[PDB]
């Protein structure tokens, strides 16, 4: 997360880590059995970590249980990322309080001019490189999906939605990938891609999570 602020220990208590060795990509806890992530965060050997807050330091809050299964999208495509969305099952169940706890699916799509919190471990540097141990948190309202096809000409689909600022500065990152974007308590986009990070004119790009809920509940309800 570019130009953002430390979000304060345990306080995105949906926000997980994906570990492989070490922090590859966020995701988001959506009941105690389920994280949500992008596509291109597929790998295998994940390690969910729950309950994070400095990755580099166990707290005392943390919950690492590794994953029993990832589902990438039927259709998610790798070279435009059109689709980048993945499930991941855990091999037991979170235990769920304050500080790990899932985050509701939206019911309907939000609308350009929403706020929203987007938050990761991700580099923090618009131009160089510097990686957080604690979480990252921005505020960032959703683009119109003209000013974000403007944006990225030719690229931007359906199931994409911009949201950041145009002007720059202020953006997620390499790091973030597969993370949260919550608006009014239901997330609705996860971290997917940009050119660069917080540059003019080139706001992040984000999974649109509301078009993929039929898909999420009927995939967790026979897996
Ligand atoms: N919002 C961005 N600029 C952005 C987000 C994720 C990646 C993934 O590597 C790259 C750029
Ligand atoms: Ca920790």
């Amino acid at each position: 997360i570019v130009g953002g602020y430390t979000c304060g220990a345990n306080t995105v208590p949906y926000q997980v880590s994906l570990n492989s060795g070490y922090h590859f990509c966020g995701g988001s806890l959506i009941n105690s059995q389920w994280v949500v992530s992008a596509a291109h965060c597929y790998k295998s050997g994940i390690q969910v970590r729950l309950g994070e807050d400095n990755i580099n330091v166990v707290e005392g809050n943390e919950q690492f249980i590794s994953a029993s299964k990832s589902i990438v999208h039927p259709s998610y495509n790798s070279n435009t990322l059109n689709n980048d969305i993945m499930l991941i099952k855990l091999k037991s169940a979170a235990s769920l309080n304050s500080r790990v706890a899932s985050i509701s699916l939206p019911t309907s799509c939000a609308s350009a001019g929403t706020q929203c919190l987007i938050s990761g471990w991700g580099n923090t540097k618009s131009s160089g490189t510097s990686y957080p141990d604690v979480l990252k948190c921005l505020k960032a309202p959703i683009l119109s999906d003209s000013s974000c096809k403007s944006a990225y000409p030719g690229q931007i689909t359906s199931n994409m939605f911009c949201a950041g600022y145009l002007e720059g500065g202020k953006d997620s990152c390499q790091g973030d990938s597969g993370g949260p974007v919550v608006c009014s308590g239901k997330l609705q986009g996860i971290v997917s891609w940009g050119s660069g990070c917080a540059q003019k004119n080139k706001p992040g790009v984000y999974t649109k999570v509301c078009n993929y809920v039929s898909w999420i509940k009927q995939t967790i309800a026979s897996n």
